[PDB]
């Protein structure tokens, strides 16, 4: 329900800095990033967080190298899953591992929310699956 | 946790690499609330609204969270924790005084945050 046909798909990747873009950019980031969190919102929303590296020994991850993806209302949530219910166990082969994700600014409600672009539960387990070959 | 610093910029905060020994005194707008199971408050502040045409990055958003059920009882006193209580906060400014918490993520909290006494902030405020 955004036509981002026209957007340029471009390879920048700081994370910091598509946290601080104030306008609407008409770009699609092209992250491989790994997931630390996903938080499940009923069955209308899913909120992931990736950075771009995990952090070393007695460090800590501070918000802005946190970015926040959402995958926001009933026809989203059911394109991501297919034919796959919405658990939180479905996330836990994700966790803490690279994961290529393609993003976009999505504007509400003027807060700008990161949302990514024909991405799947399935897709992501076959991202694993190569991985791990 | 025991320098107290006046801050202005929610965007250098949400950039502190490291865990510091201060509390950061903000005058900020409460912009959204989130409730999670009487288990977490989690509001979102920013340090001025947007303009007509434009928009808050995440980076000018700073999330404060009010974690576990010490925390929220104490943020409480003796009211009913429902999404009403904030109506009047939002949109509208409230002094916070804010630090870091440690899991790998750093997260900022509030000191001695009651609802009682950000309802007395706007009682001032309207003066």
């Amino acid at each position: 329900s955004t036509d981002i046909t026209q957007y340029e798909v471009v390879e920048d990747h700081n994370i910091s800095q598509l946290n601080h873009l104030q306008h609407l950019t008409p770009k699609i980031y092209v992250l491989n990033v790994y997931i630390i969190d996903v938080e499940i919102v009923y069955d209308q929303e899913i909120r992931i967080k990736v950075v771009n590296e995990l952090p070393l020994v007695g460090k800590y991850v501070p918000p802005v190298d946190i970015l926040e993806v959402y995958i926001t209302g009933k026809e989203e949530v059911q394109n991501f899953l297919g034919d796959e219910v919405l658990t939180m166990d479905i996330f836990t082969p994700l966790l803490n591992e690279t994961s290529r994700l393609r993003v976009f600014q999505r504007p509400s409600d003027r807060i700008i929310r990161w949302s990514p672009i024909e991405c799947t539960i399935q897709e992501l387990r076959l991202q694993r699956m190569f991985r791990l070959r």
